[PDB]
């Protein structure tokens, strides 16, 4: 699809068998999701944003559907204001920015 | 142009007669620029994201040159760690997400 930006580019994602809304974010290196239960072990990761840094839990090889496209990769879980799909997963679904 | 997301989508803009590197951020509602002087009246605003909030100065009807295009709108100025081009200006140059 082609998504204009007059509104926030929010899509439905499926992770852990649950449907959630997430923001397609070209300004994010990684994918960060709100607090939830994911399988396996996690490693620490520090990420930064507009207000500063926060600690998140890094889970690798997590299966996640983004707007109907399946992706398998790293998902960071933590106190993020909104679920964001970063470049790591946007590249897996073949997303490009055009103008 | 079609911009792949293997690396951060950075662009050079010209604002206030100054050339600046900026990040095309679909996850950003507004355009936020590092401290600089802009003409006219402004109003304080608090913007948030990963790490919390920062207080910025809001200037309206500011012209920015981006990728040959000369767009106009609201620009927020403050202690942002990265110059961010948000949806407010990305819409004006007709930027869309495609996959
Ligand atoms: C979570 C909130 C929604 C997404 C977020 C993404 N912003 C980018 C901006 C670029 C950095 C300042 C970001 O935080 N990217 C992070 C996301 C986390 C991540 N790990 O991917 C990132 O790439 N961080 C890198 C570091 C980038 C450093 N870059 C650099 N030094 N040049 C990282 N690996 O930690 N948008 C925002 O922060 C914007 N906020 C908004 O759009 C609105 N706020 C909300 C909560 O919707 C508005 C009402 O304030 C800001 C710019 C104001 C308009």
């Amino acid at each position: 699809p082609q998504i204009t930006l007059w509104k926030r580019p929010l899509v439905t994602i499926k992770i852990g068998g649950q449907l959630k809304e997430a923001l397609l974010d070209t300004g994010a290196d990684d994918t960060v999701i709100e607090e939830m239960s994911l399988p396996g072990r996690w490693k620490p990761k520090m990420i930064g944003g507009i207000g500063g840094f926060i600690k998140v839990r890094q889970y690798d090889q997590i299966i996640i559907e983004i707007a109907g496209h399946k992706a398998i990769g790293t998902v960071l879980v933590g106190p993020t204001p909104v679920n964001i799909i970063g470049r790591d997963l946007l590249t897996q679904i073949g997303a490009t920015l055009n103008f």
